[PDB]
């Protein structure tokens, strides 16, 4: 679906460059709204 892995929640420019890191990283602890 959208939410691979953090995706869809809260993606919208994010979803480039940050969810890169959330996915990888960390950066998922931004983003969580949607």
């Amino acid at each position: 679906g959208k939410e691979k892995e953090k995706l869809k929640q809260c993606f919208k420019d994010m979803t480039l460059a940050a969810i890169d890191y959330a996915k990888h990283k960390v950066e998922k602890h931004l983003f969580k709204c949607i």
